[PDB]
This record gives C-alpha cells, sequence and structure tokens, in this order.
C-alpha cells in the first residue's frame, strides 16, 4: 500500500498557539490522459479503470484529512469530486483549461484544470480569482485559481492558489512568463504581499529552470516547504512524479508548495517514498492513480 509515508515533525520549534493548517498539493492525473495521452507502459490497464483510480483518490483525501486541497488534471470534478467533497464539508471550484488536450481522447469527460477545496466550516471564502495565464498579453492555455479565506477562529486571512503550468521540453521561457504573471496577479490580489500566500501546483519544470528562480527570488518572499525534508533543508526533493513512458522511465520534481516566509511556519511534510517502496514499476499502479506523489504539509502563522 502507498499508506507508508510519514510525517516529519518540522522546522517551527515556536509552541505557536492557533491550530495548524493542512495543505494538499497533488496531480491526481486526468482519466482521459492516463488512458490515451500518457504513455504508461509498466502500469496495467486495469490498474488505470476510472472506478478503481476514483477510490483511490478519496482514499488519498480520507487518509491526510486536509484543511485545504490544490489538485491539477482534474477531468472528473462535476462527475465525482465535487459531490463528494462537498459531503465532506469542502467548498469547491473548478478552472479548466481552455483548451484540454483530454478532448484528443475519443471516450473523454470534458475538459481537465486546477481545483481548490477548503473546509467551510474552517475557511470563510473572501475573494475568488479565475486566472487564465498570460504570457505578455499573450493568452496561454495554462490556468491559476487564487482565493482568499478567513480563517473563522482567528480571523486570519491569507491566500492560496493552484496551477498547472506549460507540460512538455521546450517550453522552459514560456512556463517563465506564466509564473510571472502568475506573481504579479498574487503581488496585486494579498495586496501587495501585506497577506500571507501559498502556492500549490505542478509547476511542469525542474528546480533549475528559470521560473523556480523567479519564484524563489520573488518579493512576496516565498520558500518551497518541500526542501526542508533535505539534510541541510536547502534542497528539493529527489522527486514529486515517477513513472516509465515509452520513452523511458522518468523522475522528476515538478510539483511545490510556496509558503509566506515571513509569515508562515511550516510544521510538517509528508515524506516521500524509496525505491523498494515504490516498486519497480513506478507509479501509477493497482495501490497508486496518479504518476505524482501528493504533497502534504502542515501550516502555522508565526504567532
Ligand atoms: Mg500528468
Amino acid at each position: 500500500p502507498r499508506f507508508q509515508r510519514d510525517f516529519v515533525d518540522l522546522r517551527t520549534d515556536c509552541p505557536s498557539t492557533h491550530p495548524p493548517i493542512r495543505v494538499m498539493q497533488w496531480n491526481i492525473l486526468a482519466q482521459a490522459l492516463g488512458e490515451g495521452k500518457d504513455n504508461f507502459v509498466q502500469c496495467p490497464v486495469e490498474a488505470l479503470k476510472w472506478e478503481e483510480r476514483k477510490c483511490l483518490i478519496l482514499e488519498e483525501i480520507l487518509a491526510y484529512q486536509p484543511d485545504i486541497l490544490c489538485l491539477q488534471e482534474v477531468d472528473h470534478y462535476f462527475d465525482t469530486f465535487q459531490p463528494l467533497l462537498s459531503r465532506l464539508g469542502y467548498q469547491g471550484t473548478f478552472f479548466p483549461k481552455p483548451w484540454s488536450p483530454c478532448l484528443d481522447v475519443e471516450h473523454n469527460n470534458g475538459p481537465d484544470g486546477c481545483a481548490l477545496f477548503f473546509l467551510q466550516n474552517r475557511f470563510k471564502l473572501v475573494n475568488s480569482a479565475n486566472i487564465r495565464l498570460t504570457a505578455m498579453t499573450l493568452k496561454t492555455n495554462q490556468v491559476a485559481i487564487a482565493q482568499t479565506l478567513e480563517c473563522k477562529e482567528s480571523g486570519r486571512q491569507f491566500c492560496i492558489a493552484v496551477t498547472h503550468l506549460k507540460a512538455r521540453t521546450g517550453w522552459e521561457r514560456f512556463r517563465s512568463a506564466q509564473g510571472c504573471d502568475l506573481l504579479q496577479n498574487l503581488q496585486n490580489i494579498t495586496q501587495g504581499a501585506k497577506i500571507p500566500l501559498i502556492v500549490c501546483g505542478d509547476f511542469n519544470a525542474e528546480p533549475t529552470e528559470e521560473v523556480y528562480k523567479h519564484f524563489a527570488s520573488s518579493s512576496l518572499n516565498l520558500n518551497s516547504a518541500y526542501k526542508l525534508l533535505s539534510a541541510d533543508g536547502q534542497s528539493e526533493p529527489p522527486y514529486t512524479t515517477w513513472k516509465i513512458r515509452t520513452s523511458g522511465e522518468c523522475r522528476h520534481t515538478l510539483d511545490y508548495i510556496w509558503y509566506s516566509k515571513h509569515a508562515l511556519n511550516v510544521r510538517s511534510a509528508l515524506d516521500l517514498l524509496t525505491e523498494e517502496q515504490i516498486g519497480p514499476n513506478r507509479l501509477p499502479s493497482f495501490n497508486y492513480p496518479s504518476d505524482h506523489l501528493s504533497l502534504v504539509c502542515d501550516f502555522s502563522f508565526t504567532e
């Protein structure tokens, strides 16, 4: 089973008063893409059944109990995730790509896109922002959702954001422009970095790309939460996705959870799977519904 990852007690060291905020980042893998476009040559097709992956994703959410849920590649929002998660208290909003590649697949379930769930009993929605990312006025196919939430017990406001940049190789400059557009939007929505901000998303980029450099050196004072897992707390994890395609076995770190370095403490982080644990055929499989591992962290304000 995949339920073998541990939460590492982390950096805060403060006794801090308020209850933690669970934030989950995950590329749940689209069903249309997993069947048509994705080239999982080692994964059985019976493991890729929709009714099967549907339950595993639900079991993943039930296991970690997130207060906030950021998702990429959701092509079954209205079919599955919205009515079920609302029955568990989650308020959610959906924003599909204008030209999703899922439509290229024969028996597709419509467009895929970002999704943002949050416990309605824990947070009050302040403002919405469906952002179509642009590269110097050029409307891109990619999409982001920014929202301000108020803690009903504290009154502390903060912003969460979910995105999914341009995928393949040869789009580094394109992704870099996409990231800059999102940064400019978040700088406006957070009222000039006056309110804390958390950014989840499949950036489709290694830490070496310029898009990562822009986020790491942004004036929003952001930091990658999963870096704290490393020995120095300065290194991005060795992977966030691991799969074998027609091209070959692929192991990349593309998922991130950015946060206000000055206003947010990372209480914990769900550690990764070892090679012996993930199995030889890698992700996905009978025991995991996606080629991406979910990122889960506990956040907390600095007082
Ligand atoms: Mg994918």
